């Protein structure tokens, strides 16, 4: 037992690699992919956000399609309290950011659960009548124009795809509707995405996770509706349905990033085709370097039990060896009895993948499909990334202020973390789509010779790796810095001891 | 579209994954092999021939529960569902039985004939007083050299590492614990040490019973419980004797030790089970994922079955579709390599088990399409080495031109199922269609990714020469008739030079008439 | 055979492990051609010839009569079946018509053809076209066979005589006259060759010598045509035109010797059965610093489409003065079978040197090593990678047979062929064990060796009447070849390819079996 | 340009089936020209055209000849070298190389497959540390003892003198690794090797040295009738441009000329040729198998001049930069950048005029002197030897203004500390 699997990256063979995975290998540390996590009842209090945040929370994703504005402002104000009760050390404080799941076009039902038959026949009235009086043969639905865009044959999932329209069980209320094979008349912005969306950047959200994106107008007009003052707010494209796996070309370039939004997705595909779509988004995302989050029912078993079931480990396992920046819960933390514990899983989970990725193989496919450039800075990126490799570095301290020349450094997948430092407390949250980048937040104030104040933040990062184990006084790591202020000059790549 | 077969012609892994298309349709030919544990849900002859027709190839017998009688007319019902299909050897499809033995389990007592509490007290006895009277506040489990394993503050779990807890406190004949994780407690529940050496026997006195009953009832292979050593995997191969010497072997490998010793298991087993729930209890869970990876690909080195089991679609218990994780378990296990796949309480309990059958199907076969085999065939060969075995030569070299005609399929003719295994060591994209007589040879077949075996019950004809093309043309009918390929299609065909096992070394490149 | 090498995971390595203590195999895969001449005229020294290594006779008729050719293949024939008493042994000689072509040949020096005069650099010469000097040019006129040399070259061009060593810079130009200034000067003999690098000649590709020419090789029952100065594809089908029906098999070899045949390439190798890298006016009709470029850009790409590529000129030139090549000229030979070449050849070092047989010699003692030395790990994956999914049962079957002989290391690949494609299928996938390919087609089994690996046998027993029986015949001929010739030993694992009837195109079986 | 198409092919087959004659190469010639000095070449005049024509080392064949016959040939070398010193951007630095005679038993040559550094060896050898050469041809190696002879017979006053040894007979093949390992290099005198072994086995010798050194990072030279027939001809055959183009596509940093540029009657041509075929020969290398094979093979390293110089040449192949500026006092920097072959040319500036001359054994590495004063502010007189390169260059049509550059510097002054990577554009 080596560490860090460093036996089985080695090897010159996919194969040999995989047969080289040692258990009594461990990962020296720093987990390097980003976990989001639903907040919800489960979740909501403060000192449950703290432990969330200690056990590996890096994202707090809020789901708009429930809850009011004043109940979301609250859940804001309690991750903003437990995020800042770690402040007064600003080299162990980890960044958290706040993420807007818009509710989109969604389809929902009446109220009254009934006892649906197989065979059987209920008549689907869009007829604001019946919108309360709900029963075994009289169902509601709120999608204007849903005569025209269904066709004869087609089928219709109710309650996630439980009950087919054919295969049906019991019937709820209010539950979600899904009409595979598109014709969804919906706006991309419904009235309410609008006013949520202003609720987001009056808030100062970090990112919004656009739900139904099928084209890529449909991110247009999401960033259309942010506006100036939200034109830094990341747009994640959640691909849902057939229409965004096949124009995925067009929004993987109109978004900041993707979320295989695979709940959604494995009613609207055939469920046997998820895990395509899922490695095919990843790969052209870590292509395109782009953030990519896998989401949804990653430890679904452990919204009720204290241990995840052995598909949904080797499911966290298998989305970072794809290539994920993210991973997600959902219900596990928002509304489960060890939304703890599902963090934690997704946190060792992670450590141990992260150090099982074929790096000998990704970081040479990620240099043989990326474009020459004439941009420094990517040049400066792919060259500290092998320096990196060449050193063993215990890190990549990067010098950003709106995260840009991190990410282009996370790109190329480095095994060392990313230490970003950064000013902007928007970019230290932002960073964390990224996978590798560790953001640290800076409050010391600009020194007056600029040579000094990068050589403060250097130092900064330096303490950082130092206090949680990163690297060691007399370790190599790699700098990365530019020749004045002002983003978009990094061109400078060291290679300095720690002190 | 079609197939994967842009992503299949992709200069690097990551373009290849760039190229997975949903909208491309699979094969038609499911190569991974379905394993299915077969219960109350599932035992009736009207419920195992759906089973069947969905998909099921081994049926599995967990021999933890239930009596001799039970299992026996499990089995025969599994032979009245397969036999029930036995009129046209042409749409025939060979079902193994396979026996999943008890091996060294750690049970409890009985609660009364409870519910116990997050960081409570229980007292775990081994008075047998307490055997049939377990309560909230007394635990009895039947190892009883269990205080000379376990040491201070051990963690011990309870109902399939669901409860946990943690010993306060030993003695000699008892042990008082704390409880770590509470919930539900129940009767004859298993215990598993992590982190500690039982010393039960490998082959129990039970086990004896099993095996022996295996035998006589005619069993295709024994998934052996909790191997730690090539000594065990002996043991069982002693055990079976000469009755049984054409019993394969499958090592089960569930716990730390087997794992370290995995190498010396393979080299004596026929074949290596993946079994990931006792593994995900034994071992820290995170790294389950780290285990099966590794098993899979030294047993595709190797040549030898591997076998993906326990938990790929535990949610179809209770519902009739699987979660999203399930279905990306199922995907992933088939993308590693593995040789099969199995379903445990999904069809012997479950309320769904055809449903958990076809899905499973269905997800296999879209995984097997977008397998990069550009990487996986070139490295399969790179690392086996140079042999003077006709038959490797041929097998491989056979899958080399099945690649090159993009052929419908591999037709190998077979006694005892070595050139077809040997054929699909190599993973060919192709299905391996196996002719042989052997019945036992046909249902242990589906062991190994992609071996299509059909039973030829053709008379031996009188001519050598006739009787070899007269099943080589059932092959040609077989392919036909289940959609295989169409005639004027290209098959290879892997026959011999002389009647009786290991003279394998022909290779035709043939049309389909 | 340089098998440490071969099992490196990196080209570099491999270069490092090249151990110049591991000895090659028996078997010399590169074809050997040899220019037949003076010096290799005879039926004594064309023995000593077939027994040092060649395999194809080649025939240069940019000089000499049709009689003296047709003696010249004659004593080739008689050397040849002077081996045909033991067809275990025999070993088949090809013999093939190198064209003269849209040559351009200076007059003679003052009505001699052994006289020369010295250009001294940097004085004049005029250079004429009117016949009246064709019999007296000196150091002051000199007289050219190419009417329009005045209608093609400009003022400031560059003119070559003999072999490109002497340079002319066309200062003043004439209606039939041109005025020069010698660059590089040297002794000027009579006749000598002529290249205009960067002007359109416009000679025909298949003049009326050459007409007359390919219909003697068509009567004399040539083997293969070497075309010289193949500018395009329309080339190679006036050349496919004149051998007409009765010249049908006869394999046409396109000879890339200038810039256009360069730049057409890719047309004219799919019009042509063969490629020649005449690196002699290729080295002067383009710079002399590009010529490795163009040959290892042409061998690749016969390499991709399956067709013989040949490596040709001054390979072993020192050799023709010299019993022992430079060190250069060692190198060229063994980075030209390195390159892929399917042949190498030698013009003057057997057409008129002193030490022709040791040329051979040296030719086949290179070839031998660096044919070890290839990264056929590499070779054999690209080679895969490049060639297209196939409907074709024999193309299924040779790959299949080249990836089990890799699998076992099998001593050769027996391959029963009439026409020879089974043989040449195999062979384009480069495996290491040679391919003995049995035939009773005296042509096939002469063609053959023009592709690199081929070991061709011309079985000399009769049709069995059963014709199983008279495949085991076939196939055990190659065993006996090969225990012979030390190819392999009984208990040998070797590859054997048969076909399902009679008759060529039906080549699907391939067995392993072990050396009776 | 350059063969930028076959460069991006994704196989070894179609890389060679992408090469194109009409695809012009860069103005950089990477391979080192070492000729050899004689009577047809001792002249001042021609040596001047000689280095007009690209030679960069001259050597000293010392199996003949006197000492004060060879003073003054290496004053003429230094006299037509000096003459372009008025002009430090142009300025070529031109390196002496002194070849020993070693065992050599003659009045014809005589081989048959005795002492290391004999008498006469260790005279010649103390006259080229009273000459100040650059480097010396150790003829003759056969083991790490004769290495370690030789360089304790240079001493501490030639310690900087580079040994480079010959390998001459199938000894020094055998023992080619503990050779390699006491060596600064290694040339292949395939003269005497081709007596030594059969001559059909040079080409294995020849690659396996050439490999081993660009895997160990130590100059390899390929040595000996690469033109021969220039010797008394205008014109190459043709398996003696292949045999050039062959040395420059295995990897050999350094090709050589003898008797082409000694005693033979066309050396400006010889010289000439040598530099045209380079260059073709350095636009086919297929860099992107090159790069990757140099660095799988290549241990990680703690040393942050060696992490620093390969994420330099991936990052020059990143943004196709015109060049790798490498400050460097010593040339170790600028040789660890080649040891990666990098596609650009590396413009190592030096102040230290041998480190100037002794670069050419290096591929790829472009010495240049710089004259000006050191400045008071380090960082000024750093950015004063970059600005240096600029205009170099510029003005040897290396770049142009607007191209993007890598440079190579460190964190203070000293030996030993490049381990900062500068992306940047040509002013
Ligand atoms: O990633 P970005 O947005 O390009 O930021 C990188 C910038 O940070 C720096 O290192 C220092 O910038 P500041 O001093 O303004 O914070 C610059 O050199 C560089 O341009
Ligand atoms: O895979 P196995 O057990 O070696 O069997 C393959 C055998 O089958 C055959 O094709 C047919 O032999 P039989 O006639 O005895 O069935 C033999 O040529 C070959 O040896
Ligand atoms: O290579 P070709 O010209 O297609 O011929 C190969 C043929 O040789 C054979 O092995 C024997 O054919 P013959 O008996 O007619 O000589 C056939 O089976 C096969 O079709
Ligand atoms: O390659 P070398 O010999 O180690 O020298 C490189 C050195 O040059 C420098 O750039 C400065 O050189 P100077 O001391 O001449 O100013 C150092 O930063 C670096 O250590
Ligand atoms: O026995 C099993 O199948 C297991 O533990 O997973
Ligand atoms: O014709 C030839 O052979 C040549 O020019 O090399
Ligand atoms: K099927």
């Amino acid at each position: 037992i080596q560490t860090q699997q460093l036996h089985a990256a080695m090897a010159d063979t996919f194969l040999e690699h995989m047969c080289r995975l040692d258990i009594d290998s461990p990962p020296i540390t720093a987990r390097n992919t980003g976990i989001i996590c639903t907040i919800g009842p489960a979740s909501r209090s403060v000192e449950t956000l703290k432990e969330m945040i200690k056990s590996g929370m890096n994202v707090a994703r809020l789901n708009f399609s429930h809850g009011t504005h004043e109940y979301h402002a609250e859940t804001i104000k309690n991750v903003r309290t437990a995020t800042e009760s770690f402040a007064s050390d600003p080299i162990l404080y980890r960044p958290v950011a706040v993420a807007l799941d818009t509710k989109g076009p969604e389809i929902r039902t009446g109220l009254i659960e009934v006892e649906l038959k197989k065979g059987a026949t209920l008549k689907i009235t869009l007829d604001n009548a019946y919108m309360e009086k709900c029963d075994e043969n009289i169902l509601w639905l709120d999608y204007k124009n849903i005569c025209k865009v269904v066709e004869v044959g087609s089928k219709i999932y109710v309650d996630d795809g439980l009950i087919s329209l054919e295969n049906g069980g019991s019937l709820g209320s209010k539950k979600g509707v899904n009409l595979p094979g598109a014709a969804v008349d919906l706006p991309a912005v419904s009235e309410k995405d609008i006013q949520d969306l202003k609720f987001g950047v009056e808030q100062d959200v970090d990112m919004v996770f656009a739900s139904f994106i099928r084209k890529a107008s449909d991110v247009h007009e999401v960033r259309k509706v942010l506006g100036e003052k939200g034109k830094n707010i990341k747009i994640i494209s959640k691909i849902e349905n057939h229409e965004g796996v096949r124009r995925f070309d067009e929004i993987l370039e109109a978004s900041d990033g993707i979320m295989v939004a695979r709940g959604d997705l494995g009613i609207e595909i055939p469920a046997e085709k998820v895990f395509l779509a899922q490695k095919m988004m990843i790969g052209r995302c870590n292509r395109a370097g782009k953030p990519v989050i896998c989401a949804t029912q990653m430890l679904e078993s452990m919204i009720k039990k204290p241990r995840p079931t052995r598909a949904e480990g080797s499911d966290v396992a298998n989305a970072v060896l794809d290539g994920a920046d993210c991973i997600m819960l959902s219900g596990e933390t928002a509304k489960g009895d060890y939304p703890l514990e599902a963090v934690r899983m997704q946190h060792l989970i992670a450590r141990e993948a992260e150090a099982a990725i074929y790096h000998l193989q990704l970081f040479e496919e990620l240099r043989r499909l990326a474009p020459i450039t004439s941009d420094p800075t990517e040049a400066t990126a792919v060259g500290a990334v092998e320096a990196s490799f060449k050193c063993c570095s215990g890190a990549i301290i990067v010098l950003t202020k709106s995260g840009r020349s991190a990410h282009q450094v996370a790109r190329y997948r480095p095994r060392a973390p990313i230490i970003a430092v950064t000013r902007n407390p928007q970019t230290a949250r932002q960073a964390h789509l990224y996978r590798g980048i560790f953001p640290v937040l800076c409050k010391d104030p600009v020194q007056e010779a600029w040579a000094e104040d990068v050589d403060l933040r250097v130092n900064f990062a330096m303490n950082v790796g130092k206090a949680r184990g990163f690297f060691k006084k007399g370790d190599v790591v790699i700098v990365l810095t530019g020749w004045r202020p002002g983003s978009g000059f990094t061109n400078t790549m060291r290679v300095v001891p720690v002190p």
